[PDB]
């Protein structure tokens, strides 16, 4: 039940669940949700809300799709903006971004706090201090920006960044990171429309694996 159940993946780690996988947790309003726990990376206990690996799932989707979530437990997914708000409402959550290139190199970025607001505030990004990591810092530039999709433009550009750049993100004018962009498979000639993290591999290289995840601070 909600009374005795886990709130997040750290609670599950503490209860002796040591392998990564899908588990039921209870949101602050006691609604049950099935989530992916990363128990292996950097001490474990992370709740994963985005995962790319192979380009099998189309990420160029509308407001509705990003609001509710889409994809597969067996592969690539976005957990859903309503879900991500709920998960980050209580206490304080640290953010980790894990990346792998096609040459086999693993890179990461960590932030000391992370929250997204409710739909009334367009799922606005509230981001704390950059801690470090081999991937460098390409998200601070997005702090305090609304979320935008192709059919709903909340960015700070006279243009439509989500359409430019073929993704969905807390776009500014327009981005330093674009992890929901096209699965372009390494180097690409088109500018800034792939799975890009500009502080590491720049605007013309699309990563093999991307993963975004949270843990109580
Ligand atoms: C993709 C994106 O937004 N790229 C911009 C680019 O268009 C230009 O404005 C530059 C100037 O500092 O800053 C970024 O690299
Ligand atoms: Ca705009």
């Amino acid at each position: 039940s909600c009374a005795t159940g886990p709130r997040n993946c750290k609670d599950l780690l503490d209860r002796g669940h040591f392998l990564s996988g899908w588990h039921t947790i209870y949101l602050p309003d006691c609604r049950p949700l099935t989530v992916l726990c990363d128990m292996d990376t950097d001490g474990g206990g992370w709740t994963v809300f985005q995962r790319r690996m192979d380009g099998s799932v189309d990420f160029y989707r509308d407001w509705a799709a990003y609001k509710q979530g889409f994809g597969s437990q067996l592969g690539e997914f976005w957990l859903g903006n309503d879900n991500i708000h709920a998960l980050t409402a209580q206490g304080s959550s640290e953010l980790r971004t894990d990346l792998v290139d096609f040459e086999g190199n693993h890179q990461f970025a960590k932030y000391k706090s992370f929250k997204v607001a409710d739909e009334a505030e367009k799922y606005k990004l509230v981001l704390g201090a950059f801690v470090g990591g081999s991937a460098g810092n390409s998200l601070t530039g997005h702090n305090n920006n609304f979320f935008s999709t192709k059919d709903q433009d909340n960015d700070v550009s006279s243009s439509n960044c989500a359409e430019k750049f073929q993704g969905a993100w807390w776009y500014a004018d327009c981005h330093a990171s674009n992890l929901n962009g096209l699965y372009l498979m390494g180097p690409h000639e088109s500018y800034a429309n792939g799975i890009n993290w500009s502080a590491a591999k720049g605007y013309k290289y699309s990563y093999k694996v991307s993963e975004m995840k949270v843990r109580p601070a």
